[PDB]
């Protein structure tokens, strides 16, 4: 448990009655990227839903010094707070990284999780690619729109949807709704990351746990979504055809679905 | 036929003897690129070998102001110069595409060709990708160089790779033996791409053709491969698995053994 953890107040939204669920956002993923897909279908299942600005987003976009023990910090603060000890957690990416190690030293706050598009250590693609995400940030050098764009779109969807003209037009048009600004928090968000081998500390999670890969995903790559499903005891696999790092926007119906279906059969 | 062109010296190299053999780089290779794994198997096959330095590589750099049809006409005069017609011709994206436009205005030119990682069109996916780079390049705005090495690996190279870590290391370092240089023949090149639809003039080549496409190219994706194919009256079809852009280099002897088996079944 943490002893040099400061409470901050983070922007939330509570919606709903009944079994809490909190969704944890990944990084530049405001608590409202959770509200176009997600939380619509997890009320019309009755569930209650918690979305928040993590640690280094809005409200505290220019924090930096933080690390990923201070979000899982943060995470267990809004839960005891809202009194919602067990709840149902949902992480993407950094957030699925945050639910696992919050699993790891307070498993009493979680009853179940979905970790969608994640990991427990880099390989040496993904630890390049956050090394070049850290010298682009601290050269100072600013990506002209369009070809920040393009590098969104190449990062986080599927060939398929690449391929698909219509969809495309929509996807780039989303990024107008979904900006993600580089800000000193945007760049601490980038090192908190599996630092170290990870998988042997998840031997320990006995709660259910469904991990969600993304078959197109060169973010997170399902095969390291795989070994953490692996490491689990009481984790499960599944696969999301043709869908990229974004798999949980793209393919909203089938991640839903898989989502709902699991946290029905662990029902208390 | 060309009536405004006028031909320049462009490098090349012409190696061994017997039937020739003309290949054409992609955009920003010089002709050295074919050197570390087509040139030394073809001549093993016992073929003459010629390799060139396009328009706006390398002595011709900052080369501006030419379109497809310069570079198409650059290469009939090489092949004239040579006295090789008619030759077989390997083209690889923007080279694939010199080809093609080659076989249909001169097509007593080429005897047979192989079309790499090629299309006839741009989608929507692949024309945003080429504006966003022109828009990267006419900011004046440099990459970082890790995060430049980061979008090469990411564009080029097959999920496969991505996740063998001994395979990303050496990739990593092959990018110092083929740097490509921000030019201003490297800006022009970006716009020797198909502007218009150019699937029904390839009905009209008669020539035997084999066009490769890379199952993970997200550059140049198999399906518009595939229509090139289609187009051609004797153009066939083959998809290379777990192969990116760079399929050439990345799996060499599936991309050469098909090349040279093509390339006898159509012997004189
Ligand atoms: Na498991
Ligand atoms: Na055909």
């Amino acid at each position: 448990h943490h002893h040099h953890h400061m409470v901050i107040n983070l922007a939330y939204d509570d919606n709903g009655t009944g079994d809490p669920v909190v969704f944890i956002a990944g990084r530049g993923g405001a608590g409202r990227t959770w509200h176009p897909h997600q939380v619509p279908a997890f009320l019309a299942a009755g569930y209650r839903c918690i979305t928040f600005d993590n640690r280094g987003i809005g409200a505290t976009e220019n924090a930096e010094g933080f690390t990923t023990q201070t979000m899982v910090a943060d995470t267990a603060a809004l839960i005891e707070t809202l009194d919602i000890a067990p709840a149902r957690v949902v992480g993407v990416s950094m957030g699925a990284f945050i639910a696992q190690e919050l699993m790891v030293v307070a498993p009493e706050l979680v009853s179940s999780a979905v970790l969608m598009a994640t990991r427990g250590r880099l390989d040496r693609a993904r630890q390049f690619f956050n090394k070049a995400e850290a010298e682009l940030y601290d050269s100072g050098v600013q990506l002209p729109p369009t070809y920040d764009a393009r590098a969104r779109l190449l990062e986080n969807f599927s060939r398929k949807t690449l391929n698909d003209d219509v969809a495309v037009g929509d996807w780039i048009a989303m990024f107008s709704m979904w900006p993600i600004k580089s800000t000193p928090g945007l760049r601490c968000q980038l090192d908190c990351a599996p630092q170290t081998y990870r998988l042997p500390a998840y031997r320990n999670i006995a709660a259910p746990v469904l991990v969600i890969g993304f078959a197109d995903d060169v973010v997170t790559p399902p095969y390291l979504g795989r070994e953490v499903a692996d490491a689990l005891p009481n984790g499960r696999y599944l696969q999301i055809p043709d869908a990229g790092h974004l798999g949980f926007f793209e393919r909203p119906e089938a991640v839903n679905t898989a989502m709902l279906k699991f946290f029905a059969s662990v029902k208390a």
